[PDB]
Parts: structure tokens; sequence; C-alpha cells
């Protein structure tokens, strides 16, 4: 039930282009994930809007900075091969990061741990990256966060702090007024 325009009204410096792709996917996956109402669909829109760079990134950069030199053989990512630290970087407008999270996902969304570790690009699609960010929100329990209407606990679960809370509360309150 949300326009392009009401996406873009969120979504400020979403290129036109992004907002094509991605309108049409946030949609579907948003219904199939009961992110249904107007709380939970401005939460989880004003989320993705700070966490994807406003549909810029399905995918991070890669520098690889001192931080993303210590991918590499974490076993709380699941990185055990040499290789998983860069070939499980983030991707997804909720970036997923390393190879047993890429499993998981990979079995929720395709049925077998396998698919998207053998083609983790397959995480950047535009399908899949909104599929996952959506199904992410769902598993994690943050419909029901959203309606208790606790941002903060939500950014927590989806950045693992406060990151950019400005940033998202920015974008909430544009969806707030232009949703509801
Ligand atoms: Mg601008
Ligand atoms: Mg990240």
């Amino acid at each position: 039930d949300i326009t392009n325009e009401q996406l873009a009204a969120i979504m400020t410096n979403a290129r036109k282009t992004g907002i094509d792709v991605f309108a049409p996917l946030l949609r579907k996956y948003m219904e199939q994930y009961e992110i249904n109402t107007p709380i939970r669909i401005s939460m989880f829109l004003s989320q993705i809007a700070h966490e994807s760079g406003e549909l810029r990134y399905t995918r991070e950069i890669w520098g690889p900075t001192d931080a993303q030199r210590r991918y590499e053989k974490r076993i709380d990512l699941g990185n055990l091969h040499v290789g998983d630290g860069k070939k499980f970087m983030g991707r997804g407008l909720i970036q997923i990061t390393g190879r047993a999270n890429y499993a998981a996902c990979s079995l929720a969304l395709t049925g077998s741990p396998d698919t998207f570790l053998d083609n983790p690009e397959l995480l950047s699609t535009p399908k899949y990256a909104t599929e996952s960010a959506c199904w992410f929100w769902y598993d994690r329990g943050l419909n029901e966060l959203a309606d208790s209407e606790d941002f903060q606990r939500i950014t927590k679960r989806i950045n693992g702090g406060l990151n950019g809370l400005e940033s998202r509360i920015k974008f909430f309150e544009r969806a707030k007024k232009n949703l509801a």
C-alpha cells in the first residue's frame, strides 16, 4: 500500500532508479513477513534507509580496513575456512556477515544452507537483499518491538548498539509524516 512517492519522501536521497527497483520488492516482502501496519512499516523503512544508504548499497565496501581483516578466522561468524572473511562480507539491505549467518539466511530463503555459501553474491541481488532484511526483521521479533514503538531496541538488534540513531530517527519522523 506504500507508493513509490512515499518511499522517496522517506529516502529523499535515494536514486530514482533505486526507488524503481526496490519499491515493488519492499511491497512484496513486507507483506510476506507481516510488516503490515503503519508503525511496523514506518520503523522498518526507516531502518532500511539508514542501513542501506537509501538503497545505494547491498554490499559492504571492502578495504580491507583493520576491522575487515579481522573477519577472517572468526568462529562467532562461522568463518572457519581460509578466505571466508572477504567471501562473506556484509550483504543485504541489512548487511549480513559471515559464513554461519549466510548459511542460516540461505536455509530460510531458499530451502538449503548451501545456496548462499556457493554463490554469496546472491545476497546482494535486489530480491534477496530485500527478502533477507524482511526475514531478519521478522525473525528477530522486530514486528513486536514496533508494536510497542521501541525504536531503540530495534536499533540495538539490527546494529548491535545505537550507531546512527539520529539518522534512523530522522527517517522515522519522515515516515510517520508520510505514511500515517
Ligand atoms: Mg539531497
Ligand atoms: Mg554492518
